[PDB]
This record gives C-alpha cells, sequence and structure tokens, in this order.
C-alpha cells in the first residue's frame, strides 16, 4: 500500500498526509466492497457523487467540472489520479508544491521518507555565516539544526517530513536558487 500510494505522491507533487486523506474520501465514494487499498486504487467515482461534492458547492458548471477532470473517455467517472487534481484545484486540503518534492528529495539522501539531522545539516549548510561569502562552523550548524527542528517537527519524532519541510521554506521564495532558508 505504501508504495502504491507513494506512485501518486510523485505524480501530483502532494505530501502523503494529503493523500491520505483524499484516498480515505475516495473510498467513501466507491462500493462497500472496493474499499480494499490495493482494489480502490482501480475504482471509478460515478458524478452523481463528485456533483455532491462539498468543494464544488458553490461552482456553476458542476457537470462541465466532472466531464473535464475525468480522464477515461468512455466512462463517466473519476480515478483516483483525477480526483487527487480535482481537489488540488478545488479544496485547500490538496496543494500540489513541485519545488518542495524535488527539494525535499535532494536532501533526503538515503530516500527514507524524512530528513534527520544528518540530512539537515547539509540543508543548513547551503547558508553562510555571516558575510557574502562565509561558511558555518560547527556550533552554528548545530543551532540551526536546532531551530528548524523546534519550529518545524511539529510531531516531534527528531526529523522533518516533506508536510513540514514545506513549512521550513515557506518564507523562502527563492529557495530554489540556492537552497537558503531564508533566516
Ligand atoms: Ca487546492
Ligand atoms: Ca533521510
Ligand atoms: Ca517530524
Amino acid at each position: 500500500s505504501k508504495e502504491l500510494l507513494a506512485e501518486y505522491q510523485d505524480l501530483t507533487f502532494l505530501t502523503k498526509q494529503e493523500i491520505l486523506l483524499a484516498h480515505r474520501r475516495f473510498c467513501e465514494l466507491l462500493p462497500q466492497e472496493q474499499r480494499s487499498v490495493e482494489s480502490s486504487l482501480r475504482a471509478q467515482v460515478p458524478f452523481e457523487q463528485i456533483l455532491s461534492l462539498p468543494e464544488l458547492k458553490a461552482n456553476p458548471f458542476k457537470e462541465r467540472i466532472c466531464r473535464v477532470f475525468s480522464t477515461s473517455p468512455a466512462k463517466d467517472s473519476l480515478s483516483f489520479e483525477d480526483f487527487l487534481d480535482l481537489l488540488s484545484v478545488f479544496s485547500d486540503t490538496a496543494t500540489p508544491d513541485i519545488k518542495s518534492h524535488y527539494a525535499f528529495r535532494i536532501f533526503d539522501f538515503d530516500d527514507d521518507g524524512t530528513l534527520n539531522r544528518e540530512d539537515l545539516s547539509r540543508l543548513v549548510n547551503c547558508l553562510t555565516g555571516e558575510g557574502e561569502d562565509t561558511r558555518l562552523s560547527a556550533s552554528e550548524m548545530k543551532q540551526l539544526i536546532d531551530n528548524i527542528l523546534e519550529e518545524s517537527d511539529i510531531d516531534r519524532d527528531g526529523t522533518i517530513n516533506l508536510s513540514e519541510f514545506q513549512h521550513v521554506i515557506s518564507r523562502s521564495p527563492d529557495f530554489a536558487s540556492s537552497f537558503k532558508i531564508v533566516l
């Protein structure tokens, strides 16, 4: 199931939490004997259930919306992938972020899903001491890593996951230029 859901993460640039929330909603819109993770990811939700979606309530052309997001020309339904895109457009519970996705993968050296002290050390090391061309000392690197955890490691597990990473660089507009965190 982890590998299966992970595929969608690479396809949409959403966090695992976002995909999980969406998957639960998707399943609840399918037929009872369809909830099976691997089974559900192959099912399609009929427009009936999409039209009554809360985030589409105030939208005119709901019928049009369904047809545009639907990938299968034959059927009048949405696949899980189509559903993710719908939520990315109409719901605050799904916000694609291609920059966070790749930046995270770059610093997650062992590709294990989180940024630990070691991964974070390279991240903060992209910054400078004080002058325009400086390099951090051990203690400065330590403090910077400590500050990131203290401020963004909200599930207090000692690492930074994609969701938390998005918060770490949420105030760094030019982050991708040289991977510098603001402050
Ligand atoms: Ca959205
Ligand atoms: Ca890691
Ligand atoms: Ca964490």
